[PDB]
């Protein structure tokens, strides 16, 4: 479906080289999210599979009200808007962390990044 196929363009990045704020100014421009710069944003790195697995109890658990929180820790990356401008030049400052994620899932594929936790 389309909003599984949108949580992925805006949050996954499975191989990343390098993950600091020239990644993310550089990603965020790729994945149309430069018009107007969006704010804060996370991308997951690693194989699909597993972010995909965090629909099920193979990888994930029930959080919250109909959120789900992987059972695994991932390698991601947020970027947080540096400024005030809300049109490009779009400057990010990059943090590479580490750890579980919040989705909401729809017939068993994610379709939201909680980024509360981000």
């Amino acid at each position: 479906n389309s909003r599984y196929t949108h949580f992925l363009t805006q949050h996954y990045d499975a191989k990343p080289q390098g993950r600091d704020d020239r990644y993310c100014e550089s990603i965020m421009r790729r994945r149309g999210l430069t018009s107007p710069c969006k704010d804060i944003n996370t991308f997951i790195h690693g194989n699909k599979r597993s972010i995909k697995a965090i629909c099920e109890n193979k990888n994930g658990n029930p959080h919250r009200e109909n959120l789900r929180i992987s059972k695994s820790s991932f390698q991601v990356t947020t970027c947080k808007l540096h400024g005030g401008s809300p049109w490009p030049p779009c400057q990010y400052r990059a943090t590479a962390g580490f750890r579980n994620v919040v989705v909401a899932c729809e017939n068993g594929l994610p379709v939201h990044l909680d980024q509360s936790a981000a």
